């Protein structure tokens, strides 16, 4: 009478494949996807503050423009300009247009403090047709469009202090008319002039007298310049003509503030990741939903899946172990030990080997990989107009942290299901050659990942051979007279 | 009587050194270059469209330089620039010239349209000897050059509406003269003036009446500026002066078009990777000869060779077998059986952990890394000129790539030649073990790869063991008796 | 009589914990600190020439500010810019000042040779009560502030041919006063212009007639421009007025030199790498001090603590050998054999794979990472100012480095760990087989890392199975006998 103590893991039919560095497709157990392919199509408005442009740019709220004036004064942790969006206020451009939006959007706040300017011999409160503020004309509400008082305009001249602990933004314009009878009727000199300088900087500006298309009824313009005044430092506009004045100053701050171009609507839920497609969950180290992100959002690659396994390698099917097949019939555990004896077949799992695979397995990428990167505020990605070599380099740069990061993806999941692979076939080896060392002379490998035991050996027995209390002197002189005898 | 079964792997005296985690320099049995280091000398002309700037700089085809007539309407998808490139037209600057440059080679046409632009009580298609057309005096073919009509020059004021569907450019230039007795002769007003604007753009120049070095008997120039007009959006030409006006637009596109500074000459031949030293194969994943590529090309990497690891470790020399040393006589495959009985000493190899090893060692780096990276426009990487801010943006943004890239190349080659040769050492172990368990109680491991097989065993019987149908227990009551007796 | 040989390797009780791609926190033997967290909190001013810019900026050095007049004609390979940096001139703006700043501090040196500019009919050498040369008034002493002659400022118009060999930089500048008054009184145009060309570039820059905040006495600046002429080509200035001249060129190099903003004081040592926390050792391969470099430095990481693992595994504590626990009582070696017999106890390394160990541990990193990344000129990356898309850019980018170079020294040193831990039981592993192929049938593997030897064995036989000459057949005889009977 002899024994049998097969060594075995769980199989399943189920398989999941993967990739790996020595096999192109390998199927295992199971598998996680560590690329977030698809979003939840809305914005969530928690934990991040989310500002809803309804039909605003971020610069059409700085300035004022009439249906943005229910963004006066208004902070967030995400501005979503909607494409929606339009202006409908008195025309105007924005010479570096992107890095006044930029800083704006850094700045986290449109907060606007009037400053007692004194504009002396000049018309205050100018307006226009093409700026219903309701009823009426009117104009930006965070400008002062100034024209002449009587038959002169003089030289203006004043002068501001930031006696303050913070940076002052002052957005300023000048007035591009189209004639020059519109000029000398409203900035009496021929030619103006708008000059806005600090201690350390300096901005001047000579209009553009020149018709341009009509845009609400208008063949002029109002060119937007900001002026950031440190702290200690002053500020002194001076203009011959063509000003359009500050009214006061924006708040700046600094944090987490950023600006979204995106089209889905925000709902009230909670989510870290926030991306054009809408709000994405955090859980997984990588996304393919967009490069454009918010928050505590997952790293783009350009990859659509990737599979991590989580698990073993599946080998989906005498009492045969695991050199063989593996068990689909062991739910138990991971590895384990099937049994036949003269007291009946049998199946234990060992849950030493499967809780140590699993201690490994369970905290894998998460040692090689960030908590989830913070990225706020980061350069434009999707671009409407043609720049050349300014939006070529954004582009390549972004191009080239979505490749590098694709190729670390792949590297990473390829090592790690490799490691997981190599792993869990380290265990079910180890465990054998446990049982190898328990069994020194009164058992014989079979070969197929299994003892042959020469010596009766009661479920006790087997049990013991199975929590590692197999002493083999007890059996030896009757093993070896059944083995070479 | 007994038998002898060596297990052993090929050898070679060729053997190739690489570099792995563990090792610094490893010799394997074969290994393939992944830095493509040389080039073929030649841009080959195909799939790519390559058009040969033989004498000629991109703007000056872009705006009709008289011997670059020959790109009118050209495409390409790669611009090659040449060195020996000239101008021999009126001297020109192009303010923000690399943007131009970028944005008409990534449009990839000079698709010039005509349109009737309504130039009125002006003289048109004005000239210079400074490009002579052919004979007599000319101009740039692609402008206008506008001077006054009789005694006086109006403000110029016309409008283009882009009622098609794709963004026009407009390359319109400014004159700037020597002295005002030019000024005042051409165009009648002191100081004139050119506004060219959209109904979301805008961009005005004042000349620079002022004397500069004579480049082709002059000392006047023209500044290049360029409007890109969206679809339902409208041009509108203004100017009180010095207005160099445009004859029509360029049909802009977006694609695979690009342009390259390159003195090497064109062939026909095919290749995917071209890059300024020449056309390179796309075979191997890296190439040493060029930052700068256009198509499908391998990553630049400074490393100048990595030999990865195709083949298994080389160990170059009683028929012992792989604990000692690896053999040279045998090329029927990798791993194999050499036998020594009474019918004759033999070898045989085994096909399958062979065909296993190569599987495993035939697709290993198209897992890791990408198909080949197609890339098509990118940043200038060459400068000629001293910029500062964004010329040393551009080269660390590049310098950073390149770091990277050949950081991840060197771990690369280094971890995947690792996993070579743990690999086909496992797979020599693994065919070691198979035979032991093949093999129970019949042989014994000798120490030197090699089982000594205590029964006399005719070559059907090594042949038994080779294939896997080997039985133990025939031979059992026999070897028993040769090893403990 | 028997005996029993177990094989072990060295513990000690001081474990190291680091991390490995398998386990998030292991016990190793010995481990090294990657990251330079620390620095020496002064720059040393060996290799590197240091140019300690104690009370001046570079563009104040250029320019030729009083209190730097120290600093004419220094080079330096790095120019060390302080906070404590203040100007006592003409005050003035650089439009573009980070681009000439970088130029500069890359040129080098600020070599000047002075030029025979021809200003006629005007008044040369102008100068202010803002900067005091030493007594009376004085200007920057590479500029020339010219003036009326008289009752008139003529048409200046000169030029200046570079016939030599390498780039000439010419700092010019542009006077904006504060009143027509004062434009009239110094230039009696009423209106100016400065003009600066050369055959294929242009500044042409119109004054600013406008107040300003006073500094030192002055609402009027200078807005410095520079021009860069290349061999062969010319320089021409024309201006019709606000002119502020150069006297000369700086001679451009182009080398290993660059510009750093620092507190920290220098000091006579030698080290590579400065940092503005002062100069670090270069030994380690990457650094947690700044991101800001200059030399031979370690790459940045976000992670202050990276432990790679140059030793083993740590396991501390009938001598029972290495599958039950490793040994504190051996520093002989790393593995080694301890042994029980009737001439009693006693211990023994094995030099033979303690030195495998030791020659594939002691190179590991070195033959994956760089030699240690020279980079002299890199962008910056500590603003003051707020500049919105180019700063926003340069801070991407830079963080795009750092996040991908972190991650890359996370997996890298996971990698490693792993691969030295697995090497370490390997070699183990190695040496317990190896000896169990010297002990074919007259030794029992216990369990516990042990061979029981069922031979008497004296020492000179330990002996014998440690260094490898032990013949298994002059005890096989007894060793049988004692084994199965
Ligand atoms: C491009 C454009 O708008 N051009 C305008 C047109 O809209 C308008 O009907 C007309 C009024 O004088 O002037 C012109
Ligand atoms: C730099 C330059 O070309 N200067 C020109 C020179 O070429 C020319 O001989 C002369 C003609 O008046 O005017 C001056
Ligand atoms: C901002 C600033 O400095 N404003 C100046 C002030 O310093 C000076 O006292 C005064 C002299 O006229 O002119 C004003
Ligand atoms: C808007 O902002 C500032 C912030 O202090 C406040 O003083 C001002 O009165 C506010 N006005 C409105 C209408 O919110
Ligand atoms: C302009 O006002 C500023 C206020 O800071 C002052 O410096 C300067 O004296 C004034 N100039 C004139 C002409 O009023
Ligand atoms: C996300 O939106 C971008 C831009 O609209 C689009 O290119 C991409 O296909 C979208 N992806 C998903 C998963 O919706
Ligand atoms: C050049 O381009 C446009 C493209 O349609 C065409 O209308 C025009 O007549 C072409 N002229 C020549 C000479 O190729
Ligand atoms: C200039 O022409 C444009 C054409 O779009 C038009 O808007 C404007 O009325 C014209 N102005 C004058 C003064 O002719
Ligand atoms: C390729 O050309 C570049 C620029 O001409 C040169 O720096 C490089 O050494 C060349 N490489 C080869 C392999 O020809
Ligand atoms: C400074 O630089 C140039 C370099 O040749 C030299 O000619 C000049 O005379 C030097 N002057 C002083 C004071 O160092
Ligand atoms: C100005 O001087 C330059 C010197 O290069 C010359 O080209 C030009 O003839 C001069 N013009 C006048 C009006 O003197
Ligand atoms: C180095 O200096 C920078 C800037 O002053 C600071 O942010 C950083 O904490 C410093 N690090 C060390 C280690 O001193
Ligand atoms: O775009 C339409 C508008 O164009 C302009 C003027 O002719 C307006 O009267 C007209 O309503
Ligand atoms: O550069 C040479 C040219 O220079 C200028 C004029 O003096 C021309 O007559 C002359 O041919
Ligand atoms: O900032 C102080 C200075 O301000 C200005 C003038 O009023 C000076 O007289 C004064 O000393």
């Amino acid at each position: 009478s002899t024994a049998t103590l097969c060594l075995g893991h769980h199989a399943v039919p189920n398989g999941t494949l993967v990739k790996t560095i020595t096999d192109d497709q390998i199927e295992v157990t199971n598998a996680t996807e560590l690329v977030q392919s698809s979003s939840t199509g809305k914005i969530c408005n928690n934990p991040h503050r989310i500002l809803d442009g309804i039909d605003c740019t971020l610069i059409d709220a700085l300035l004022g423009d009439p249906h943005c004036d229910v963004f006066q004064n208004e902070t967030w942790d995400l501005f979503v300009e909607r494409s929606k969006a339009f202006s409908n206020c008195y025309p105007y451009d924005v010479p570096d247009y992107a890095s006044l939006r930029s800083l704006v959007a850094s700045s986290g706040t449109l907060e606007f403090i009037t400053e007692g300017f004194t504009w002396t011999g000049v018309t205050q409160n100018g307006g226009s047709n093409a700026c219903k503020r309701g009823p009426g004309s009117g104009f930006f509400s965070r400008l002062n469009w100034l024209t002449k008082s009587g038959s002169t305009y003089p030289v203006l001249n004043v002068t501001m202090p930031n006696n303050d602990n913070f940076d002052k933004l002052y957005i300023w314009g000048v007035h591009h008319p189209s004639t020059n009878q519109e000029q000398t009727s409203l900035y009496v000199q021929a030619s103006g002039r708008v000059t806005v300088s600090t201690r350390r900087s300096q901005q001047t500006i000579i209009p553009n007298i020149g018709s341009r298309p009509w845009v609400r009824g208008l063949s002029s313009r109002i060119s937007i310049y900001w002026t950031i005044v440190k702290p200690g430092d002053v500020l002194v506009i001076n203009s011959n003509g063509n000003l359009i004045a500050p009214r006061g100053y924006f708040k700046m701050r600094t944090g987490k503030s950023s600006i979204m171009r995106s089209d889905a609507p925000i709902d009230t839920c909670i989510s870290e990741c926030i991306t054009p497609n809408g709000s994405i969950p955090n859980d997984k180290p990588f996304q393919n939903v967009n490069k454009i992100t918010y928050g505590a959002c997952p790293k783009y690659v350009k990859q659509n899946t990737l599979k991590l396994a989580t698990g073993m390698r599946n080998v989906p099917e005498a009492i045969a172990g695991f050199i063989e097949n593996g068990w689909e019939g062991m739910i138990d555990g991971w590895y384990g030990f099937r049994h036949q004896n003269s007291e009946g077949t049998g199946q234990a799992a060992d849950l030493k080997s499967t809780q140590a695979a699993i201690d490994q397995i369970n905290g894998k990428l998460n040692r090689v990989i960030e908590k989830t990167n913070e990225k706020f505020h980061q350069i434009e990605k999707e671009f409407s107009e043609v720049e050349g070599r300014i939006q070529d380099l954004e582009k390549y740069v972004e191009d080239t942290k979505i490749d590098l990061w694709s190729y670390n993806a792949e590297l990473l999941v390829a090592l790690e299901n490799q490691h997981t692979i190599d792993l869990t076939d380290s265990e079910m080896n180890k465990l054998f050659e446990k049982t190898r060392r328990q069994l020194r002379e009164n058992a014989e490998d079979m070969g197929n990942g299994c003892f042959k035991i020469y010596h009766k050996c009661d479920n006790a027995c087997i049990e013991s051979i199975r929590n590692g209390t197999y002493d083999h002197d007890v059996y030896r002189d009757e093993a070896l007279n059944n083995r070479f005898q």
